[PDB]
């Protein structure tokens, strides 16, 4: 099907259909910062600034909404009984079962803007406002939480061997083991608010507020870095082939070699803190501050835009 769903900052979320046209939008409360997941049944789950997680039918409809304490900035995770947790700004994790209903809350000591990721063994990890990495396991009960020096708005990857990786506003990208216990540190330049993505080989790619987006060996050493024009608070997606795509805040759109060297760069007419999202195809999906939804091919040009309200600095999602 291959529809792309993304938030927009004029409060509503988007279905756009592959060839740039409308397929319906769903009118929130407030803004959709959070990003999309979209469950095995085509459902799509997304926080909004109105303090709900909505579950959206694919026919656009309101499946249903949970009511949180506070703003859902959190994007959604799906564990595999289909169990949907997303952070909260009101200070705890949710996991809420397909039906609406509760499956528990875990209070942190601060706003959860991290997006929670599921190990294997169905370990959820997010960071909070706190300074804390927590692992929670699967009934709700606190696994470990690991002290960073600042808040942990970065959302964290899990490699193939468990490590878990996260970024903090203290300028460092972590990586933590599956007993919680540091691994290594790598420090940038400036706070880690992007999220890594893990290659074929093990790198793990992060931008930097220092403007950098860095690629790091799995034994922490600075594999490169390639400086962009501003800070990279996008957090980059992984092509087939290897090339590397991420956002900056000096508008545009990056897709970097596997080497470190720069492939081709979209100017987009604002800031690009939206997170790329790749289709079957090639096609490099992302939002700006500019307000629109951007569709870019594989060599760089652009295929299509969709203008809505406000910025999209929600990521996309793709569905099936
Ligand atoms: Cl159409
Ligand atoms: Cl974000």
């Amino acid at each position: 099907d291959g529809t792309i769903y993304v938030g927009s900052n004029d409060h509503y979320l988007y279905a756009i259909n592959p060839n740039g046209k409308l397929k319906w939008k769903f009118e929130t409360g407030g803004s959709v910062h959070s990003s999309p997941a979209i469950g095995q049944d085509g459902t799509i789950y997304v926080g909004s600034n109105d303090h709900y997680l909505y579950a959206i039918n694919p026919n656009g409809k309101l499946k249903w909404k949970f009511e949180t304490g506070g703003s859902v900035h959190s994007s959604p995770a799906i564990g595999q009984d289909g169990t949907i947790y997303v952070g909260s700004n009101d200070h705890y994790l949710y996991a809420i079962n397909p039906n609406g209903k509760l499956k528990w809350k875990f209070e942190t000591g601060g706003s959860v803007h991290s997006s929670p990721a599921i190990g294997q063994d169905g370990t959820i990890y997010v960071g909070s406002n706190d300074h804390y990495l927590y692992a929670i396991n699967p009934n709700g009960k606190l696994k470990w939480k690991f002290e960073t020096g600042g808040s942990v708005h970065s959302s964290p990857a899990i490699g193939q061997d468990g490590t878990i990786y996260v970024g903090s506003n203290d300028h460092y990208l972590y990586a933590i083991n599956p007993n919680g216990k540091l691994k290594w540190k790598f420090e940038t330049g400036g706070s880690v608010h992007s999220s890594p993505a893990i290659g074929q080989d093990g790198t793990i790619y992060v931008g930097s507020n220092d403007h950098y987006l860095y690629a790091i060996n799995p034994n922490g050493k600075l594999k490169w870095k390639f400086e962009t024009g501003g800070s990279v608070h996008s957090s980059p997606a992984i092509g087939q082939d290897g090339t590397i795509y991420v956002g900056s805040n000096d508008h545009y759109l990056y897709a970097i070699n596997p080497n470190g060297k720069l492939k081709w760069k979209f100017e987009t007419g604002g800031s690009v803190h939206s997170s790329p999202a790749i289709g079957q195809d090639g096609t490099i999906y992302v939002g700006s501050n500019d307000h629109y939804l951007y569709a870019i091919n594989p060599n760089g040009k652009l295929k299509w835009k969709f203008e809505t309200g406000g910025s999209v600095h929600s990521s996309p999602a793709i569905g099936q």
